């Protein structure tokens, strides 16, 4: 019932750590004004960049939503075009095993905006522990016309059940 989820095993396609203090674990740490944020030092990743984790709901439940919650500090090209990928925590020994994600479960695309944003997932996910990709596709620009960031960056992202 609305309520938030267990969250752990934290992995990134890449993260800053060496221009500011930026790792995955930013992302899970109920706090709005510490991110994660994609390796923008020099090499620098490109798109698509993701945050995966272990969700674990408990025995009889199943995670019915993900939630997203930009940088709170400024505008700075938030995520555009994202999609979620899910697979049964049994599929691995851990996130990082991972190889195959399936068909995205759902996709969505953000707003202009810092507020939070709710994907709600089909019921057809399996039960209880999950593993969980959000993968970032596309980026806004510095404003809604120009052209999109080759970055992402994400204050907290949750799982509820
Ligand atoms: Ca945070």
């Amino acid at each position: 019932l609305t309520k938030d989820v267990e969250a752990s095993d934290y992995a990134a396609s890449s993260q800053e750590t060496t221009g500011e203090h930026a790792p995955v674990g930013n992302a899970f740490d109920k706090n709005a004004n510490t991110f994660w944020h994609s390796k923008y030092s020099n090499p620098s990743a490109n798109l698509p960049h993701w945050l995966a984790f272990k969700a674990s709901p408990g025995e009889g439940n199943k995670i019915a939503a993900i939630t997203h919650l930009y940088r709170q500090d400024k505008l700075n090209g938030p995520a555009k075009n994202v999609a979620v990928y899910v697979v049964a925590a049994s599929d691995a020994n851990s996130v990082a095993d991972v190889t195959n994600w399936g068909e995205p479960v759902a996709t969505a695309e953000f707003p202009y905006t810092k507020e939070l944003q709710t994907i709600a997932l089909p019921n057809t996910i399996p039960s209880g522990d999950v593993y969980v990709k959000f993968q970032i596709n596309d980026a806004w620009g510095l404003t809604e016309t120009s052209a999109g960031v080759t970055w992402a960056a994400v204050a907290e992202l949750a799982a509820t059940a």
